[PDB]
């Protein structure tokens, strides 16, 4: 019963159970970890904390950088399956030369529609390929329950939120049509701005007209420069500090590994939803 995967970049047929798997980003690595599927190679420049055991495991080949893994190292690893994503589209043809190559059908650029369904679909596809259908279906059920939990928290709440990305002292807003669109669409968070605009840098005019009751701050610099996450005392930005969210203590410094490095896999979405719920939590 060979599986045929018709994805965004072509069609991949898998006739045998793959045994030497290369994953090209950390979302994919989280899927296979969650399915208890061994990984033969992955990039290791930005391994999230919840995949820490993989950075240290010398039996897992380091393929280099997430954004552009080392094609020479991949070819040498002789994988029998490569998992890649929209980040690697420019390498798909070259990867498919080396091994059957699956593309994760997901939209990292604009997640406003069906983000959760696309994550679930991928999980079920991987469960079929690796003969882990029952465990795949369980993880899908868990994701569904988690989504119901955050939707129960956001339901009928009046608060409106911004998702803002910190980068080297600069802050930019990510709205309903951005990479964080799914926060609004999937989980029922109400956006503090609706106007469609890298993100929109925080200006005085913007924050005046889109003054959030809740603020989720994604610290990109903590990930990229491997530095600790900023906290309330790091924030110099006066526009952010005069918002209702800041005054009322509804500022969540999110788990940047789950929100920035991944954001499209079972462990990461679980964490994202816990962070979202903290934004609504009025008491300890
Ligand atoms: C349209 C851009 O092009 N690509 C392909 C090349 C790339 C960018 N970042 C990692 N690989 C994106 O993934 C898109 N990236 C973003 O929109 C983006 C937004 C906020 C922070 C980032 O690091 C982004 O890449
Ligand atoms: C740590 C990040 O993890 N992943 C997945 C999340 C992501 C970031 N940008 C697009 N997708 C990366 O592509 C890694 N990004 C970068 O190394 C990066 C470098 C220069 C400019 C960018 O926009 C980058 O994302
Ligand atoms: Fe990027």
């Amino acid at each position: 019963e060979p599986i045929t995967v018709k994805h965004a970049l072509g069609t991949t047929v898998i006739d045998h159970l793959p045994q030497r798997v290369a994953v090209l980003d950390m979302n994919e690595a989280d899927f296979l970890d969650q399915l208890n599927v061994p990984i033969m190679g992955m990039p290791k420049d930005y391994v999230p904390h919840f995949l820490e055991k993989y950075k240290k495991d010398a039996q897992i080949q380091d393929l280099g950088a997430i954004v552009q893994p080392n094609m020479e190292r991949i070819y040498a690893l002789k994988p029998d399956l490569i998992l890649m994503t929209p980040l690697h589209v420019n390498q798909y043809q070259e990867l498919s030369k080396i091994a059957p190559t699956i593309h994760y059908d997901i939209n990292f650029n604009n997640s406003e529609s069906n983000h959760i369904g696309l994550v679930k679909d991928h999980m079920m596809t991987l469960g079929k390929i690796f003969n882990k259908e029952d465990l795949a279906r369980q993880k899908v059920s868990e994701l569904d329950e988690q989504v119901k939990q955050v939707q129960a928290v956001t339901a009928n709440r009046p608060e409106r939120a911004l998702v803002v990305l910190h980068n080297n002292g600069a802050f930019s807003n990510f709205g309903i049509q951005s990479r964080y669109g799914f926060i609004f669409n999937a989980f029922g968070v109400k956006p503090a701005s609706g106007v469609v605009d890298h993100g929109q840098p925080i200006s005085s005019e913007f924050i005046k007209k889109a003054d959030p009751d809740i603020l989720y701050i994604v610290d990109r610099t903590a990930v990229m420069e491997h530095r600790p996450n900023i906290n309330a005392a790091s924030v110099e930005n006066p526009l952010l500090r005069q918002t209702k969210a800041w005054k009322n203590g509804r500022v969540i410094f999110v788990d940047a590994d789950a929100w920035y490095t991944t954001a499209a896999s079972p462990t990461s979405l679980k964490i994202v939803m816990e962070d979202v719920k903290k934004g609504y939590q009025l008491e300890h």
